[PDB]
């Protein structure tokens, strides 16, 4: 199954503030939905109750360490393994965030789909850094900027470089 990170992160890799997303860009969300269509979402705790409600259209898989924890139209996972086991027959799963939730799949991780706001914000957590010379771009556009969406911010998608054998 292919593991992508889907995040969208500002100047400085600032990909939250007090919990929600320090901007406001309806177009980028859409741009999400597109994406992740008929693919798991695979979010932290936190993550998900930032955002209120399960994103129809897609599996949404919840990771917490708490075994009691539930919610309603949504599964819930409490460990990579689990969560692999879950997506068992899965094409591609899309790991949504929580700074931790990234860096407990960084080990597997295949794809990136990488929105970046050129812009720095107020922010509290963070993309966990990533060695890039290790990644080829295979996609960018430009981000639709205007009346509801005012900065300016471009979506990228990375895969892994190959590496030519000595
Ligand atoms: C409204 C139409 C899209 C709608 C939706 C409906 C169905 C399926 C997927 C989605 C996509 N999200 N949708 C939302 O309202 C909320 C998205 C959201 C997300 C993220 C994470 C995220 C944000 N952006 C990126 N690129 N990576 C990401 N990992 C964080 C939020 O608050 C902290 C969010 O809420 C403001
Ligand atoms: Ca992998």
């Amino acid at each position: 199954m292919i593991v992508s990170f889907m995040v969208a992160m500002d100047e400085n890799r600032v990909i939250g503030k007090d919990n929600n997303l320090p901007w406001r860009l309806p177009s980028e969300l859409q741009y999400v939905k597109k994406t992740t269509m008929g693919h798991p979402l695979i979010m932290g705790r936190k993550n998900y109750e930032a955002i209120g409600r399960p994103l129809p259209g897609r599996r949404n898989i919840i990771v917490t360490r708490n075994e009691g924890y539930h919610v309603e139209g949504c599964e819930v996972a409490h460990s990579v393994e689990e969560v692999f086991e879950l997506c068992k027959n899965e094409e591609e799963i899309f790991i949504f965030g929580g700074a931790q939730i990234y860096d407990l799949f960084l080990p597997y991780v295949d794809k990136l789909y990488i929105t970046k706001i050129h812009h720095a914000f107020e922010g509290d957590t963070f993309f966990p850094e990533m060695d890039m010379t290790n990644w080829k771009e295979v996609f960018v556009e430009k981000g639709l900027t205007d009346e509801k969406n005012p900065y300016t911010y471009y979506y990228h998608v990375y895969e892994k470089q190959q590496l030519v054998p000595r």
